[PDB]
């Protein structure tokens, strides 16, 4: 199907991406992971998102998440994500065509009592997809949790 | 990877399913759809769920959803789902090994102001996957919305 007009400004996402990331948080010693993301569509004003992570040495699976990105022509966007850990997120924010960036903050995090907010920010940098995930908890204000850079396949 | 012990009681789900369903609700004239569901895993105590629907005549895409099922050996289960419409669900309930059934009700429905609760109930019937989705809204109590039967491929 053709790309819906509302998806076309984010057409640079469409495809599969692979790279690696790092996590760290005040309670949690640093760790690294491999990551794959696929963005796809079926002609609707929605981009399907699917993601998985693995251990770098072995390729052993770690976690997975999936959901849907819903951009609108005013530059607004909402994103819904379900995670293999048992959390859900409703993310809302904006995308910027000139910067090839997407900036999201949670309206809601479901099923995760200690986690309060999650933000997710993407940027295309020299054709690579970079992001930062930030997380707050009851006692820790919003701050970096995950960062990754992925090459387009 | 081997099937995790917590997933093994639900191993009958694993695979791809295709069939058809029907929707109806007091505000909403009946409609029909084709449906495909895949359940998969990667050796963790989680089953990945992915679903799509289409128009019966043409195969034109309708909607999609995806998420994760997390069964536990006490018979409890939680399910998280993100939908292409922009909703999320946290579903909790039980599974019954003798009946090959799964009964879920939402703890949370996110990003959908009029929708209050969703329940989802699955049953294996003569090797086919059947479900019923029920929905409440502010003014309509919980009642059937969707029902479908799918054959295992």
């Amino acid at each position: 199907p053709p790309v819906h007009p509302f998806v076309a400004p984010l057409s640079y996402l469409l495809g599969t991406w692979r790279g690696q990331g790092e996590g760290e948080y005040p309670t949690i010693p640093s760790w690294r992971y491999g990551e794959e993301i696929r963005f796809s569509h079926s002609g609707k004003p929605v981009i399907a998102y699917t993601q998985k992570t693995w251990k770098l040495e072995s390729g052993a699976p770690l976690l997975a998440e999936s959901g849907y990105f819903r951009p609108r022509p005013d530059g607004s966007i909402e994103v819904v994500i379900a995670c293999s850990t048992g959390l859900v997120e409703v993310q809302k924010g904006t995308y910027n065509v000139d910067e090839q960036s997407i900036k999201l903050k949670s309206d809601l995090v479901g099923n995760a009592s200690k986690v309060k907010e999650i933000s997710r920010e993407f940027e295309l940098v020299d054709g690579k997809l970079s992001y930062v995930v930030r997380l707050s908890t009851t006692t820790n204000p919003l701050q970096p949790l995950l960062k990754a850079i992925l090459d387009k396949l």
